[PDB]
């Protein structure tokens, strides 16, 4: 298991629990409504700790970009600016967000050759798979 193992282009192939999260969030219904019908591509690029990624579709783009470690100022899909670190742990690649004293973790692993991503917030739970492309 190691970080590189997870880049490339990835495509959503299913979701269970977003719309849950997205509203434990706070998301306004602008934003759910487009998260809900978006089929996003992944893009996970990583060179040595220096990470990207990227999440495109025509509905909503963002991208964020980090040093596996380091705290860092993240601007969220919903515009939160969160203190985010990301770091390379038992397989996963594990993002915890911090802001406003609330807390979200994304993990993000490999498994069966498919991108697993799942998410929490206050244990409302989210996974989301993708298939390589
Ligand atoms: C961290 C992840 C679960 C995530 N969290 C979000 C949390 C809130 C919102 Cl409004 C969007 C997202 C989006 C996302 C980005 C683009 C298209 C569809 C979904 C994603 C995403 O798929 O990158």
């Amino acid at each position: 298991a190691t970080v590189q193992q997870l880049e490339g282009r990835w495509r959503l192939v299913d979701s269970k629990g977003f719309d849950e999260y997205m509203k434990e969030l706070g998301v306004g219904i602008a934003l759910r409504k487009m998260g809900a019908m978006a089929k996003p591509d992944c893009i996970i690029t990583c060179d040595g700790k220096n990470l990207t990624i990227k999440t495109e579709s025509t509905l909503k783009t963002t991208q964020f970009s980090c040093t596996l470690g380091e705290k860092f100022e993240e601007t969220t899909a919903d515009g939160r600016k969160t203190q985010t670190v990301c770091n390379f742990t038992d397989g996963a690649l594990v993002q915890h967000q911090e802001w406003d004293g609330k807390e979200s973790t994304i993990t993000r692993k490999l498994k069966d050759g498919k991108l697993v991503v799942e998410c929490v917030m206050n244990n409302v739970t989210c996974t989301r798979i993708y298939e390589k492309v």
